């Protein structure tokens, strides 16, 4: 992830003018749609993509030696692992085979590997990040619209998924199913 941290704007987009910013979202968004989504935007200025998928697979990877999610999220759609290297924090959750997993990372960095928190009936994964604000310069918050704009494309491209966009920041939301 180094080359990414080095020059961020060639990955994300532009840092300064809140395209990158958006994107991170996008990125996120583009692997689950890979069959409800929901994308909310939270008050601490973190986004969380929530799906009901099968969930990532968990097993170790037998070439990298770490849980197959912390190779996604840690080795080079410009992938998820994008996003992560520029997030202060991101937190991933996965329920998946009667299991909910979770691990943390932080400018990228996982802080534990990956670890079976308890038990599910369900399926899915969520991942939640806090864009780094030694990144994303003068546009650092997220807007609504631009995110809906986007979202509603992806939706009629995608006609057997469900997205719902959420902004708790003053209880707006959407609700884009074709
Ligand atoms: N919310 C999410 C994120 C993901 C995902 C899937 C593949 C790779 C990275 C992330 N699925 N559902
Ligand atoms: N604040 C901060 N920024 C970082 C970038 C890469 C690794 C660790 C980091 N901690």
């Amino acid at each position: 992830l180094d080359a990414v941290r080095k020059r961020p704007g060639m990955y994300i987009g532009d840092t300064d003018d809140g395209t990158g910013l958006h994107h991170m979202v996008f990125e996120v968004v583009d692997n689950a749609i890979d069959k409800e989504i929901i994308v909310t935007i939270h008050a601490d200025n973190s986004v969380s993509v929530q799906d009901d998928g099968r969930g990532i697979p968990t097993g170790i990877h037998p070439e990298e030696g770490v849980s197959a999610a912390e190779v996604i999220m840690t080795v080079l759609g410009v992938g998820v692992s994008v996003v992560n290297a520029l997030s202060q924090k991101l937190e991933l959750v996965i329920q998946r085979e009667g299991k909910i997993h979770r691990q943390i990372y932080e400018h990228g960095v996982p802080q534990a590997p990956l670890a079976v928190t308890g038990e599910t009936e369900k399926t899915g994964t969520m991942v939640r990040f806090w864009p780094s604000l030694e990144t994303f310069t003068n546009v650092t918050e997220f807007e609504y619209e631009i995110l809906a704009k986007r979202l509603r494309e992806l939706s009629f491209l995608n006609s057997g998924v469900s997205i719902r966009l959420r902004d708790k920041r003053d209880g707006k939301e959407d609700h884009f199913h074709y």
